[PDB]
């Protein structure tokens, strides 16, 4: 009685390996190789973090648990999980493909980042949709932005309360929250890309929630290209917000990040620890989404949501 969906799910995508560290970057880098040194340097990052095989696992887990989830809180739709990547196989094209010699004919996708942007999100859905036309017989509803959903800024509101109400009287008094997303080249403002408005609405709503009155965003993990990326880069925004009012405790909220990936785990947990322990201030960085319970039910709203269930 169940009608069968595919449940396309969109990610940026991370090594399975330390081995492919090199075709991942290259791919990133659009066809530039990176230089010996730098790719020691990467393969070191990896390792500082922990590992690498654990990072790929959190994407699988996230479509899996999303996929159980939602056929188990509704009874009209069973939902087959399929995982489209950006960088690394299984590819977008790939995951449109099987999704057809499955039988799949009807899909609703959703990006594994909450703010909708013309870089990332529009492109990973125009080519799965460009794929699907390609192939025929099969249509995609693609859910665009998701930050707003009162389940996820609710998940972030209650970390970052839990973060606040564990700091010391005199750290909880003078503490400055910094939410961040992935920083993109100013360029796409003439687009009229909506993306830098969305990371301030979420930073509002979730400090509003949290009953947080002192807070700024930031931008991090920018690229490496002449012309301009969105900023302040969140490690001089936090030096510059230090050396304007002191701030003894710095709590970062990587919004627009859904698990512990690099850009994390070492651009945050690392680079901005750095800058912070430099200025003596306390560093905090409340508990990823991930795969954990809240997060998958937030996202099982979301697409029901966008399918008027």
């Amino acid at each position: 009685s169940r009608k069968k969906m595919g449940l396309l799910v969109m990610a940026y995508g991370t090594p399975y390996k330390e081995e492919d560290i090199e075709r991942y970057y290259t791919h990133i880098r659009r066809g530039r190789k990176p230089e010996p040194e730098m790719l020691q340097d990467l393969k070191d990052r990896y390792e500082a973090i922990g590992g690498i095989s654990p990072l790929a696992q959190i994407t699988e887990q996230q479509a899996h648990n999303l996929e159980q989830h939602l056929n188990e809180i509704q009874d009209e739709i069973t939902f087959k999980a399929y995982i489209g990547l950006k960088h690394i196989e299984p590819f977008i094209e790939d995951a449109v493909a099987e999704m057809h010699k499955d039988g799949i004919t009807e899909a609703v996708s959703i990006v594994l980042a909450p703010h909708f942007s013309t870089f990332s999100v529009q492109s990973y859905n125009k080519r799965a949709k460009e794929e699907a036309e390609k192939l025929g017989g099969l249509t995609i509803t693609s859910v665009e932005s998701w930050y707003d959903e009162p389940k996820f800024v609710t998940y972030w509101v209650d970390r970052v309360k839990e973060t606040y109400a564990s700091m010391p009287e005199d750290e909880r008094e003078n503490a400055m929250l910094i939410v961040s997303a992935c920083s993109l080249p100013e360029k796409i403002k003439e687009f009229g890309d909506p993306y830098p408005d969305q990371l301030h609405e979420s930073a509002k709503l979730i400090a509003e929630g949290a009953g947080v009155s002192e807070y700024a965003v930031g931008w991090q993990s920018e690229g490496n290209t002449p012309d301009p990326w969105l900023g302040p880069d969140v490690q001089d925004l936090t030096r510059d917000l230090f050396e304007q009012k002191g701030y003894q405790a710095f709590v970062y909220v990587p919004v627009g990040f859904v698990a512990d990936h690099l850009e994390v785990l070492y651009d945050n947990d690392y680079e901005c620890k750095v800058v912070t322990d430099d200025i003596g201030a306390s560093y905090y960085r409340p508990e990823m989404p991930n795969a954990k319970p809240e997060f998958i039910d937030a996202l099982a709203t979301v697409v029901l949501k966008k399918l008027g269930r």
